[PDB]
């Protein structure tokens, strides 16, 4: 749900893992 503060090459962040992030893991802070 929370969008992270930049992209990195292991972490992209796109919408189909937001989407699974919906279930799998909420509440993961954005902050690096």
């Amino acid at each position: 749900v929370q969008t992270q503060d930049f992209k990195t090459a292991v972490q992209p962040d796109t919408n189909t893992a937001q989407l699974i992030k919906t279930y799998s893991n909420p509440k993961q802070r954005g902050d690096k």
